[PDB]
């Protein structure tokens, strides 16, 4: 009686959002292995090992239902106690923005915590968070594909209200843009 | 030339089907994240990360093709020598229904094994297990949802016969009540 | 706007091949865990544990849109740095074509390096390879099926030009055979 | 110097009772409860746990301290990663976790790491998230309830009553290394 | 005490020969054939196996026994948990593996984790599923093949047996020690 | 024998200095600095990674080794297999990998292990994928910067300089085992 189908369009963004939204996972926490999701046939696909001896610091993953000016969803990175598999999805409230810009192209990231984590869900601001954790994805970031030559700066994270425009206006660019 | 989809209503419950039955794993033994599959999509989902420290004592799931008075599938409980992935399938012989009351509402579930590993594929009774394993089992019902408040009760497992009710019932009520 | 479907079917070889293909990953490295693809559902399943203490030597998997004289796609074997999850794909570069006798049935497979990992990615033949590894490899296959009663005869590993005419072969079947 | 008898023969550490020396028997997730051999000083499973639960933080205790139990003090351990058995680690206490194990007094410290630079700068227990409290209450409440062993546990005292409770276990550790003489 | 070497000053243990202390060696689902090294009792790496097998489960070596082969005698045990390098665990013995390796007869115990509340309550390999016996079998007849070495193994004979063997390598051990006088 | 302080009294081997026993400190992958403490010779956590990164290999020391930094000559070995702290294996040296750590000079071995059977026949770091060395050198280029500490690291040099720093090393350690009379 059902739909099964395309993460990307026909997962709902989920009713709570901008401030909490469905989010596909690509990447488990402690990966070296980059997976990605194949725009095409919706699978998740291997687009490299990584380059450096680094780990993802947190589940990373993308929003359903929004689209960048780089033609692909906006990107998440989700703070919670647990791993989680690539092509599972979650419940997340935005926290903060991280903004990049990767290879002398903008692409800011959402940082984030798990709605149904009974630790991680209570948080609201990353300025929550302990420093470190910030000073290490910050870095994870600035490193990853140092190997690959490839320069990504990062910014001072941004607050909540300002994550959730970058959500909200992605969301609306999917609608505008995706019909054709 | 083939289907591509939804693991509840387009994967077979099986030919060997009440006593041997396809079973598509939400949860992998040992795992604190309770994963469930996403009737709308047929995605794995986050449905929360356990409030305890507990985890699922063996791999975790559902039957395709059945329905209960909750209007969900029925859940089992498959014995294994190794971890499994959410999102898979493999063949599982009943050997036990596992009576429960949780919060309340009837919640019954099947005790089982997995038809094609050589070492618990000649079980039939969960009888022929030994009783701590039982004990174990029962327990983590008992244990999995307090620290969330709800109470779940536990009693007495029933024989491979009463399981076998139990899934051929589900599997006439999923028939019957799918089609509207 | 996109298809989300069937990896055999729907996963295009990929604009390489057949000397760089995609390539779908069925079982995990030090898995002892059987996965196999269903064709009807495409879904993973189980197909058994293994019978003997043994665990795969590399990620395995199959090359989407072939066939061979079995009716099965064609299995693969792919070096690289790292585990990658079943179900997920990724690109390949042949290296050699591994001859074999299952059950005194043909049933060739290619050994392979990941495209997409920087240090795998350089190899060309399997005589660039450790000759252990080699051994250690062709033993597995002699060896993963013994405790089921299955005699497994592995050959000499023929060269990259070999594996490539295997694949081609198989492309080439597939869309012969496919469409009826 | 020679090989070290864990609990004798390395030192509680210089800061003490507030920063500590602190071996760990178990691991974060672990079904296995090792624990220290007191004749040998190796490791050994006392036993594989009844019920299908983990150690929800890293567990073992602060060398040279003694309790009424005959045991040394008992510490859990917060940070970011796993750490194997039979290794040790510099601890702050943030908390002390009063329990009644079977009638018998067994309270344990909650720490965090101090060279973890995440979990370092912690230093009382209400700092730390209401869930990880109430989860850590409820393991010691259900681990051994499959061995038909009762474990009470109280609200959670501070840091200052933390320090009082390792001070105290030095002190009879030492009483008891004097009793040698 | 002192720090211990596991072969010579870990206790067999009060229960013994039936029920026995264990060092574990080598966990399960292990690749690296880790062995107690005899001169330093450290733990260290023997080799990498050449096959891509793994250990069925966690193996060791009873403590204060020894055997015509001058190592002492080793041990399979079978538990619902994988168990670190250098610990040591209680077992009872349920039968005895006969094995030839390159003309040497080195046969070895089958046993149990005698504090595993799931596993405690086996008493003889008959009790085991026949398939975790043939699982085991060729563990070590494929094992060392890419070494070119050959293992022969022949049907596992009671605990009786067993303890007789266990027993023997006691006396061994024993007999050693006084030619040490 | 006693139980022995892994640094002292592990035997280099009869190899030195082309091959070498080899403590393991840390894991490969491990994001916990493991250390062998000094003064108790088991094992520490020195620290938590600042950053979200993991060793590339097994890493460790060789036993009666010193450099002028006061500490054992560091190792990284290549092998199949991810092996334990505290585990001590045997190694060829393969290269040197020159370091400047906050300006002091702080050199490092690069290594396999010879008894791992891939691993074994590999005799210069040039034999190795390129990105092999470029990972590595960036590991400890990067591993330390979210602490604020540079650490420079410069062109990997042959195993012939890599046996004579062994060498020196060694000299080094027994010329402090002198200086102890």
């Amino acid at each position: 009686r059902s739909v099964a189908a395309h993460p990307w369009h026909d997962l709902e963004i989920g009713p709570g959002a901008p401030n909490i939204f469905n989010c596909v996972v690509e990447i488990t926490k402690g990966s070296k292995v980059k997976y990605e999701l194949d725009k095409k046939t919706g699978m998740i696909k291997v687009d490299r090992i990584l380059y450096s001896s680094v780990v993802y610091p947190h589940n990373y993953g993308f929003i359903p239902r929004t689209l960048c000016e780089d033609n692909d969803p906006l990107d998440v990175l989700v703070l919670m106690q647990e791993p989680v598999l690539p092509g599972c999805f979650l419940r997340a409230r935005a926290i903060g923005l991280m903004p990049m810009i990767d290879q002398g192209e903008k692409d800011d990231k959402i940082i984030a915590v798990c709605a149904d984590d009974p630790e991680y869900k209570h948080y609201t601001d990353f300025k929550e968070l302990q420093p470190h954790r910030l000073m290490e994805i910050k870095r994870f970031f600035e490193d990853y594909k140092k190997n690959e030559n490839k320069e990504v700066a990062v910014n001072e994270f941004l607050p909540p209200s300002t994550a959730v425009e970058a959500i909200q206006h992605s969301m609306d660019l999917y609608a505008e843009y995706i019909l054709h």
